[PDB]
């Protein structure tokens, strides 16, 4: 016997992807048939965004709240510190990769400032009520007047932030806010029964999730008119996956990081069939710590902020295919132009969202940083259902990786902590 959780997501993914592809070749169904086909893929989609509001809310809480704020000012040092050091390698490998391949030579015919200054604005929200369910977005328009308004989605930058001051303000009061300490352990311990839930359900929700995926309109364009291409973005994505992110892991915790990633093995399929690392956030949290014992004081703070900072396989897909679309045309790419592309790709991997296909709202950000119109962006729209899985598995791995390597380098001070 064997546990039932992802010995079913794999029966789930097999028999997904052999009915989406099924109902094409036999079947012809109308564009209203093929949206209440993936209606039981919408309910899980929208089961786990529902449950990441009280889960950002009650880990980022306790997370902070259980350190004595001088242990905090350094799980947090050795947090961004390693998410620097993997999505400016996830870059470079990727820069690498695409000028020697040269996917995109003879197959041509075939505000950034105003989206940087949103990231600062969206983490101080105007109001706490409004943050948990709108964004803000700034355009410019009339000698240009600068206007911006509320637009729609949970502002994960801005509940992170504000919880993580919240989380410091609590840990440092002492008994006079106890309660809050209580409070939020009991919220983040019963929506994490919630979440073994919605993994009861998840089998049955893949299943038509990706089953109403691939059962789009045209199979050629994907394979072979933009073939090779593919293979510089899932070339990228493998060997740092393989070979590069278990060899951070090794370099620091000799503790077999193969281990480590079969261990994650809900998270990593989830995640490649559901394309958001915010709404398998809840799946990550909770195949760490019961699988791999990674301790809960680090996974409740480095979890939750390596959802929205650390996007590795953002990163890696933006180094890739900006200069893939600038290799469509003649531009020459000099030393000037690379650097500055590595620059603005590891700003727009932090820039962009959790939610599915944000992969194109910041393809605009580095695109226009090297002078290539936005509007050639069109060329990517097509295969980018497939592409995000994949760099969504790459997010959620290196989220998991960081728990465990964080971990290792504060096993003292974990430690330091007695009656
Ligand atoms: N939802 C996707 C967005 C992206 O491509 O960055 C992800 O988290 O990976
Ligand atoms: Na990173
Ligand atoms: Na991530
Ligand atoms: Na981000």
């Amino acid at each position: 016997k064997n546990n039932w959780v992802l010995l079913s997501t794999v029966a789930a993914v097999v028999l997904g992807i052999t009915t989406g592809v099924l109902v094409r070749e036999h079947s012809n169904l109308s564009t209203l048939e093929k949206f209440y086909f993936a209606f039981p893929g919408e309910i899980l989609m929208r089961m786990l965004k529902l449950i990441i509001l009280p889960l950002i809310i009650s880990s980022m809480i306790t997370g902070v709240a259980a350190l004595d704020s001088n242990v905090s000012g350094k799980i947090g040092l050795r947090a961004v510190v390693y998410y620097f050091c993997t999505t400016l390698i996830a870059v470079i490998l990727g820069i690498v990769l695409v000028v020697s391949i040269k996917p995109g030579v003879t197959q041509k015919v075939g505000s950034t400032v105003d989206a940087m200054l949103d990231l600062i604005r969206n983490m101080f929200p105007e109001n706490l009520v409004q943050a948990c369910f709108q964004q803000y977005k700034t355009k410019r328009e009339e000698e240009y007047k600068i206007v911006g308004m509320y637009s729609d989605g949970i502002n994960v930058l801005g509940l992170i932030v504000f919880c993580l001051v919240f989380g410091l303000v609590i840990g440092k009061m002492g008994e006079k806010g106890q309660i809050l300490v209580d409070f939020f352990n009991a919220l983040s311990d019963a929506t994490m029964k919630i979440v073994q839930i919605i993994m009861c359900y998840m089998p049955l929700g893949i299943l038509f999730l990706i089953a109403g995926k691939i059962i789009e309109v045209e199979d050629w364009e994907i394979f072979r008119k933009l073939g090779l291409y593919m293979a510089t973005v899932l070339t990228g994505l493998a060997i740092h996956s393989i070979v590069i992110l278990p060899l951070i892991y090794f370099i620091v915790v000799r503790k077999n990081p193969f281990r480590f990633a079969m261990g994650m093995a809900q998270a990593l399929l989830t995640a490649l069939m559901i394309s958001s690392s915010s709404a398998t956030l809840p799946v990550t949290f909770r195949c760490a710590e019961e699988n791999n014992q990674v301790d809960k004081r680090i996974t409740r703070f480095v979890l939750p902020v390596g959802a929205t900072i650390n996007m590795d396989g953002t990163a890696l897909y933006e180094a890739v295919a900006a200069v893939f679309i600038a290799q469509l045309n003649d531009l020459d790419l000099g030393i000037g132009q690379i650097i500055t592309i590595s620059i603005t790709a590891t700003s727009a991997s932090i820039g962009a969202a959790g939610v599915p296909q944000a992969g194109l709202v910041t393809m605009v950000i580095v695109l226009s940083a090297v002078g290539l119109p936005a509007e050639d962006v069109t060329l990517i729209i097509a295969v980018d259902w497939l592409l995000d899985r994949f760099r969504t598995m790459v997010n959620v791995l290196g989220d998991a990786f960081g728990t465990g390597i964080v971990e290792k380098l504060s096993k003292k001070e974990l430690e330091q902590m007695d009656v």
